[PDB]
Formats: C-alpha cells, sequence, structure tokens
C-alpha cells in the first residue's frame, strides 16, 4: 500500500491497487523499471507494460503477458509478484542477473483491464473484452482468439454471444492491436509468453494447424526442462505439448501469432489448479503458484539468453 514491501501479495487486488503498485515499484527502482503505456482499452483505461532493463540499445527482449482472460485472477496475481521478484533477484541470483544484464523484460500484468474491472464489478467469471457493437446485445471478444494466426478458422466462434467469439477481424480489439504494434515496432523480441489458468499445461504452437513447427524438438525439450523445474518446489505436475495436441485447436491465439513473427520461444502457461477450484483459486495458493511458475519461466529465459 505504502511501499512494494508492504503490498500484500497473498491476496487478490483490484485494478487501482495493481496500477498504484506499478507506480510504487517504478518509484523504488527507477534505474531498473519503467512504466510504458502502449494503449488504452475499449473503455479508455490505460494499458501498461513494465519494462525491466539495465540499459543498452534495443536489447533482445522477453515479452510476458498476464490476464488476457479477465477471470483468471491467479495470473494477474502472479504478475504482480513477478514484478517485485525481478526487482528482488537482480544482483542476488546469478542467473536472473546474467539475464537482465543482457536482455530486457516486458511485463504486461493486466492485459485486459476492462474485463478485469468487470470481474470485480459485476460478473466474476467474465473472460472476454468489453467491446460492444453491431447486430448484437452481447459484449466482448475472446482476446486470445483475436490474433492473426489462422484467424477465423475452427477453434473460434463467429457468434458474438460466444465465450470464444473471435471478433470482427484479426486485431480488432484494441487490447491486442496494442501489443501487436508494440512488439512489431520493437522488432527484437526473442521470447513471448502468455500466462493463463487453469489446468497446469505448458503449451507451444500451433493451435490453429496440425502442422508441426520446425522447432518442435527444441521447444519440446525447453518445455520439458521448464516443467521439471516448476515441479521442483511443491511437486505441481504440468503436461506439455503443442496447443492443438495438448489442449485443443484454437484459432487466433497469441503464441501462433508470435511464433509466426519469428519469435521462436513462444509459450503459453495454463497455471493451477486442475479443476478443484478452477478460476476461483484460493488466496492461499497465490504465492506458491507464483514461486513455482517462476522457476518455469526463468528456465525458458535462460534458454533464450543462451540460443
Ligand atoms: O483459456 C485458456 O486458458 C486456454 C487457452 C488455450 C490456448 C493457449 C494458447 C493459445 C491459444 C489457446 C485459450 O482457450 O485461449
Ligand atoms: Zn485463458
Amino acid at each position: 500500500a505504502r511501499s512494494t514491501n508492504t503490498f500484500n501479495y497473498a491476496t487478490y487486488h483490484t485494478l487501482d491497487e495493481i496500477y498504484d503498485f506499478m507506480d510504487l515499484l517504478v518509484a523504488e527502482h527507477p534505474q531498473l523499471v519503467s512504466k510504458l503505456q502502449i494503449g488504452r482499452s475499449y473503455e479508455g483505461r490505460p494499458i501498461y507494460v513494465l519494462k525491466f532493463s539495465t540499459g543498452g540499445s534495443n536489447r533482445p527482449a522477453i515479452w510476458i503477458d498476464l490476464g488476457i482472460h479477465s477471470r483468471e485472477w491467479i495470473t494477474q496475481a502472479t504478475g504482480v509478484w513477478f514484478a517485485k521478484k525481478f526487482t528482488e533477484n537482480y544482483g542476488q541470483n546469478p542467473s536472473f542477473t546474467a539475464i537482465l544484464d543482457s536482455m530486457d523484460i516486458f511485463l504486461e500484468i493486466v492485459t485486459n483491464p476492462n474485463g478485469f474491472a468487470f470481474t470485480h464489478s459485476e460478473n466474476r467469471l467474465w473472460r472476454k473484452t468489453r467491446s460492444v457493437t453491431s447486430s448484437s446485445l452481447c459484449v466482448g471478444v475472446d482476446a486470445n482468439r483475436n490474433w492473426d494466426a489462422g484467424f477465423g478458422k475452427a477453434g473460434a466462434s463467429s457468434s458474438p454471444c460466444s465465450e470464444t467469439y473471435h471478433g470482427k477481424y484479426a486485431n480488432s480489439e484494441v487490447e491486442v492491436k496494442s501489443i501487436v504494434d508494440f512488439v512489431k515496432n520493437h522488432g527484437n523480441f526473442k521470447a513471448f509468453l502468455s500466462i493463463h489458468s487453469y489446468s497446469q499445461l505448458l503449451l507451444y504452437p500451433y493451435g490453429y494447424t496440425t502442422q508441426s513447427i520446425p522447432d518442435k524438438t527444441e521447444l519440446n525439450q525447453v518445455a520439458k526442462s521448464a516443467v521439471a523445474a516448476l515441479k521442483s518446489l511443491y511437486g505441481t505436475s504440468y503436461k506439455y505439448g503443442s496447443i492443438i495436441t495438448t489442449i485443443y485447436q484454437a484459432s487466433g491465439g497469441s503464441i501462433d501469432w508470435s511464433y509466426n513473427q519469428g519469435i521462436k520461444y513462444s509459450f503459453t502457461f495454463e497455471l493451477r489448479d486442475t479443476g478443484r477450484y478452477g478460476f476461483l483459486l484460493p488466496a492461499s495458493q497465490i504465492i506458491p503458484t507464483a514461486q513455482e511458475t517462476w522457476l518455469g519461466v526463468l528456465t525458458i529465459m535462460e534458454h533464450t539468453v543462451n540460443n
């Protein structure tokens, strides 16, 4: 509340709490972390990315996004945690310190502000954006169906009323469009991670096609390593594989897009649990989720810095 050291990481926060946190952290580590506004959401809320950097030109960078699907509250919670941890581990953890010395990290905690507000406001289980319009009384697009990676194919609904609506066209949602433009403009991203919940999966491309990525052996071996890492803390068991194979065919997904942009290291995480609590994971499992997912992510990032 008064400092990032006083913020309660073991509870779920609202939008303004999260935003105010961002500003604290920036304040406490001005040499390490910047706040960027890459856009504004459908209902005009600012969209923020934290950049963690030790300097340099346009260093290779790591993208992380959380909270694309608003009801997956454990993601935004992990995101806050990550932010602090980056600030904590730099100069303490030799590994993490080798990473930031050579790459930047871009973290988007609340990818989907509007639907986030709406989960607190009115329906806890809202998933989509809050876009309106057209020949529909139904609001919102499945932002993780809106990307230009086999847009509109099977694995997404063309019904506005659908929980998996894909929207009117690829990149129609300003929440997506804004990441698209920013990553295309940066042009030096090496990894692209998107955090979801639940069902404990680590996923690489594709979702939209049966076709194998050419990097399949590496990304699988990376996935494998990551999963092994994560499990090490608390013994949380994760399955890994390509989307379509592991979860289901899904079109217009983040990772397919990123990967098609030449960002080799594209992974999505589906965090705890497996169905016991589902989206309404207990405040008590925040920290132990964050810690373990951490190791998973840190393993991807070391692989990244190394190849
Ligand atoms: O919602 C989730 O957590 C599941 C996620 C499966 C997915 C992963 C990566 C890419 C595309 C689709 C989705 O349905 O968006
Ligand atoms: Zn999701």
